[PDB]
């Protein structure tokens, strides 16, 4: 029927629909157009997905299920996977030699999901959003994953979208979707594409060489785990120290004021992307204390300079691999939330010698805007 | 001979400048109170730093700020003073320091950016002489008082040129240091070996040194008879075996290799070191490190087994020192009536167990905080002075 692209996304997924025309990239129930990629048990035995999940992490920290798409596919021996598990803060056991997960619902009960089944429930989350806008149900879907997904991870997805009760029919590339958001399958001969894809946690580049609708991913890279929150974090570790040093108070072990902390601080970052100051206070911060500071924009990227510049090596390292040079790419595409950032566009710039990426959709929204465009020609 | 307090000037303070911390104490009302600075620690690091805005830092605060200011934040100056150029110690050490070590007068002399592109070159007992200042003010705040008198502690090994130079870093911070005593003996005083003929062995381990101290008592008279150790082995080489193990297991795990980012590594030796501690009181410690590298997060639990198993050769080989100065002062373990054991690292279960094993079973000394027993000896000469 009406076909919907899902960019289900490490930290966020958004869902889109070509309708008369255009890409509509659909609003959920709350009013935002993306959608967080968690989903959470409460004790009353009530389930839920996005926004409602995420605002619900601190007091339910082993039952609120994130990042579902690092375990994806994957077999419990993955050396990713046995990093990853480290740092997860809900329970995943290996089972038939794979990661599940496993959470309290209440009664009671325990119960053990494939990551994939958490995906799941993320594409219902989308499906539904989708529905209520379309007024009419939806069982056809394109979803893309990232370039360097094998098979499993691919399958894997598939299986997702058919636990949510949709057809998958298409598993597209990130790097390809965003190509093809910004009208890269105009048929306008060779073309070699840099896809920087910033996200909360991933740092993926694309090197795409396209050719009259021939695409080809030539080289991958990035940093696995680098993306938004860690720059939240090195602005954390700056105010918690400085609290400390004003205050006499370490905030450290206070849950409620550490991710009050991160809240603002997720907050200041994003203004920051448009002006050069934001104010960060908080009431009744600490023991009936309150927080007040002012983060300037020249102290956010000071605070974050060698991870910034740390986003070049895989732009060369790619550069490398496919035989080229920086000279020989046409197009630079900057994608993910985080590559609002003025810095690292002012980075990628510089890096290129002056060149000017691509403009015109929204990094937020660019991934299931190409999955939408492709989900409208599958029909 | 007696020093009388005022209602402006306060009583002797008790100083002891170590190598990598100091501590301040003094007899009032009875009892030894070791004095808690300006922000709730009972030691202060020996640490002074020049930041570039031209703010002279000292304690903690100059070592919160050592990878970010490596030049120009001094400590280890107890290692240079009193000390000639030609020293052989003098020549290894400067090797190692981060800091700019040049000659003058035939003496090392320190040099840093002191800010505003101005340089100056500090003697090493000018950069004591600010550890002692801050001491100085933590006693002052204390007392509510002025503090103008102390006894300092040293090394019993120290010679005259280093006596004299720690004199002299008081009479540059206005201390008039009325007593110069030896370490081990201030130790010996705090667990009151002062009040026959007794053999004291003195096993002190602090973060950079070991010495080891064979002292005799006679009626209230200490003799320092025969001294050893290894004047470079202390926690901080702990430390250093640990941080390997996981630099190493960190790079096959993940792939990445950590060691020329010196954020990550400072950020790894700040929790190996709080892991350490606590393994002093548990069996297992965790390691966790957010963004450690390129993102990457850490995390690891180090067990105190492990811990002993990277640093066996390491505390075994605290063992043959306390048999040389048995050898050299010609007497045998059963000759040893007391065993004393002070610095931070002697907190650490291995090391009493080993030297317990070393003298059959023979139980330590137990009644003081280790790394305040040096302090709390030289207090209680302090109070002696004072009339108390
Ligand atoms: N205006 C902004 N400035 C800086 N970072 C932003 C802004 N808006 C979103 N981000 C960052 O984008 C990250 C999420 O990227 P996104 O592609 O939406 O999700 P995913 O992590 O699933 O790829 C978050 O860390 C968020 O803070
Ligand atoms: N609980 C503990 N367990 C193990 N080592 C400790 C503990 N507390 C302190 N230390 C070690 O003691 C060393 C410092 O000893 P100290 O006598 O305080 O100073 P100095 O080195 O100036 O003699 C440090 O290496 C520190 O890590
Ligand atoms: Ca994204
Ligand atoms: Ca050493
Ligand atoms: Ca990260
Ligand atoms: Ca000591």
């Amino acid at each position: 029927g009406t076909v919907v692209g899902i960019d289900l996304g490490t930290t966020y997924s958004c869902v889109g629909v070509f309708k008369n025309g255009r890409v509509e990239i659909i609003a959920n129930d709350q009013g935002n157009r993306i959608t967080p990629s968690y989903v959470a048990f409460t004790p009353e035995g009530e389930r839920l997905i996005g926004d409602a999940a995420k605002n619900q992490l601190t007091s339910n920290p082993e039952n609120t299920v994130f990042d579902a798409k690092r375990l994806i596919g994957r077999t419990w021996n993955d050396p990713s996977v046995q990093q990853d598990i480290k740092f997860l803060p809900f329970k995943v056991v290996e089972k038939k030699t794979k990661p599940y997960i496993q959470v309290d619902i209440g009664g009671g009960q325990t119960k053990t999901f494939a990551p994939e089944e958490i995906s799941a429930m993320v594409l219902t989350k989308m499906k539904e959003t989708a529905e209520a806008y379309l007024g009419k149900k939806v069982t056809h879907a394109v979803v893309t994953v990232p370039a360097y997904f094998n098979d499993a991870q691919r399958q894997a997805t598939k299986d997702a979208g058919t636990i949510a009760g949709l057809n998958v029919m298409r598993i597209i590339n990130e790097p390809t979707a965003a190509a093809i958001a910004y009208g890269l399958d105009k048929r306008e001969g060779e073309k070699n594409i840099l896809v920087f894809d910033l996200g909360g946690g991933t740092f993926d580049v694309s090197l795409l060489t396209i050719d009259n609708g021939v695409f080809e991913v030539v080289a991958t890279n990035g940093d696995t785990h680098l993306g938004g929150e860690d720059f939240d974090q090195r602005v954390m570790e700056h105010f918690i120290k400085l609290y400390k040093k004003k205050t006499g108070k370490d905030v450290r072990k206070d849950n409620r004021a550490v991710q009050k902390l991160r809240r603002e601080v997720e907050k200041a970052k994003r203004a920051l992307s448009s002006q050069h100051q934001a104010r960060i206070e908080i009431e009744s911060f600490y023991e009936g204390e309150d927080f007040s500071e002012t983060l300037t924009r020249a102290k956010f990227e000071e605070l974050n300079m060698d991870l910034f510049r740390s986003t070049m090596k895989p732009v060369q390292k790619v550069l490398e691999d496919s035989d080229l040079k920086k000279s020989d790419i046409d197009e630079i595409v900057l994608v993910g939330g985080s590559t609002r950032i003025p810095k690292i566009q002012q980075l990628v710039k510089e890096f290129f010698n002056g060149k000017e990426p691509s403009r015109g959709i929204n990094p937020d929204e660019a991934v299931a805007y190409g999955a939408a465009v492709q989900a409208g020609v599958l029909s």
